[PDB]
C-alpha cells in the first residue's frame, strides 16, 4: 500500500491531463527485475490547490471498486498515486488504430461497461465531470475501464448538483448547457457528456468528426475565444446537436439525443442506458 521511490523504475511518459501527469513505471523492490509493472500519477506543477485538489481524487479512487473503474494500488510520498498499468492504453487511440476490426456490437459492449462504472460511481454520489474517450482505459480486448477521476466532485449530501468553476481549459464541447451556462454538475450531466462518449465511439474518432470540430463547424471557426463558449450556449438552447455518425444506427443515435436533452429531468439514468444498450446488444446478436 506504501510504494518507495527509490524502487519506481521509470519507463516512459503516458500522458498529460489538467495539471496531472503518468507515466509506466517497473516497482521493483527487489533489483531483480522481476517487479510489476503500475502506472503512476503526478502533479506536473505542485501548489498547495493542486495538492489537496490530488489528495481527494486519491481518496476518490480507493474508494472505487468495480471492473469497469481502473484500480488503485497505492501512494509514494512529491505525492503520486499508483494504479494498475492498463496495456491497450486511452480507448480513443484504440478505436483509432483498430477501427477496421471494432464493429458496433463490440463498440456496445465498450458502451455497456462504461455505462455500469458511472452508475456506480452514481450509487457514491460521485460525479466524473470528464467522461470522454481519451479518460477511458482498455484492458484489453473484451474489457474497458473509466481512467481517470482528476475532476470528480462528491455532490453535498442535500444537493443534486455541484457548483464549480476551474481555471484551466475545460473540456467545453462535452458540457451540458447548464455546466456551460451555471456551471452546474449533477448525474445528469454526466449523462449529457456520456452521450457525447457514445458519439465519439460511433465516429470510430475520425478527425473532421471530433465534437471540437463538429461544434466549431456549427458555430464558425472563425469565432474568437470567449465567444466560442456563447455562441456554443446559443447553439444547443436552439437544440443544435451534433450529427449522427456515418454507419450510426437510428437506434444508437436516439440514445445520444435523449442524452442531449436540455431538460436535465428528463435525461435518462445510467441505470435505463445500461437496459437499453444491453437489449440492443441482445437484437444483434440473436441471442
Ligand atoms: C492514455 C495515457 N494514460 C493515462 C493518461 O494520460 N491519463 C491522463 C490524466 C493524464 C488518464 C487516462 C485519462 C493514464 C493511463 C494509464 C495506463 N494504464 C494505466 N493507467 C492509469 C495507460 N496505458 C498505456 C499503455 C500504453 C502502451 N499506452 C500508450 N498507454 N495509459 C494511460
Amino acid at each position: 500500500t506504501q510504494f518507495e521511490e527509490r524502487h519506481l523504475k521509470f519507463l516512459q511518459q503516458l500522458g498529460k491531463g489538467n495539471f496531472g501527469s503518468v507515466e509506466m513505471c517497473r516497482y521493483d523492490p527487489l533489483q531483480d527485475n522481476t517487479g510489476e509493472v503500475v502506472a503512476v500519477k503526478k502533479l506536473q506543477h505542485s501548489t498547495e490547490e493542486h495538492l489537496r485538489d490530488f489528495e481527494r481524487e486519491i481518496e476518490i479512487l480507493k474508494s472505487l471498486q468495480h471492473d469497469n473503474i481502473v484500480k488503485y494500488k497505492g501512494v509514494c510520498y512529491n505525492l503520486k498515486l499508483i494504479m494498475e498499468y492498463l496495456p491497450y492504453g486511452s480507448l480513443r487511440d484504440y478505436l483509432q488504430k483498430h477501427k477496421e476490426r471494432i464493429d458496433h456490437i463490440k463498440l456496445l459492449q465498450y458502451t455497456s461497461q462504461i455505462c455500469k462504472g458511472m452508475e456506480y460511481l452514481g450509487t457514491k454520489r460521485y460525479i466524473h465531470r470528464d467522461l470522454a474517450t481519451r479518460n477511458i482505459l482498455v484492458e484489453n480486448e473484451n474489457r474497458v475501464k473509466i481512467g481517470d477521476f482528476g475532476l470528480t466532485k462528491v455532490l453535498p449530501q442535500d444537493k443534486e448538483y455541484y457548483k464549480v468553476k476551474e481555471p484551466g481549459e475545460s473540456p467545453i464541447f462535452w458540457y451540458a448547457p447548464e455546466s456551460l451556462t451555471e456551471s452546474k454538475f449533477s448525474v445528469a450531466s454526466d449523462v449529457w457528456s456520456f452521450g457525447v462518449v457514445l458519439y465519439e465511439l460511433f465516429t470510430y474518432i475520425e478527425k473532421s468528426k471530433s465534437p471540437p470540430a463538429e461544434f466549431m463547424r456549427m458555430i464558425g471557426n472563425d469565432k474568437q475565444g470567449q465567444m466560442i463558449v456563447f455562441h456554443l450556449i446559443e447553439l444547443l438552447k436552439n437544440n443544435g446537436r451534433l450529427p449522427r455518425p456515418d454507419g450510426c444506427p437510428d437506434e444508437i443515435y436516439m440514445i445520444m439525443t435523449e442524452c442531449w436533452n436540455n431538460n436535465v429531468n428528463q435525461r435518462p439514468s445510467f441505470r435505463d442506458l445500461a437496459l437499453r444498450v444491453d437489449q440492443i446488444r441482445d437484437n444483434m446478436a440473436g441471442h
